[PDB]
């Protein structure tokens, strides 16, 4: 149904892979990497 990523939060940066929170973009970027590596059987990167 009509729905998606509303977000609308210009306060820090929250992760979607795990669900954490950050304040410094950089710190938020170096965090999204930890997830970058292995992928679950099924959905592959394109
Ligand atoms: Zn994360």
């Amino acid at each position: 149904g009509s729905s998606g990523s509303s977000g609308h939060g210009e306060r820090g940066h929250r992760c979607s892979d795990c669900g954490k929170f950050f304040l410094q973009a950089s710190n938020f970027i170096q965090h999204r990497r930890i997830h970058t590596g292995e992928k679950p059987s099924g959905p592959s990167s394109g």
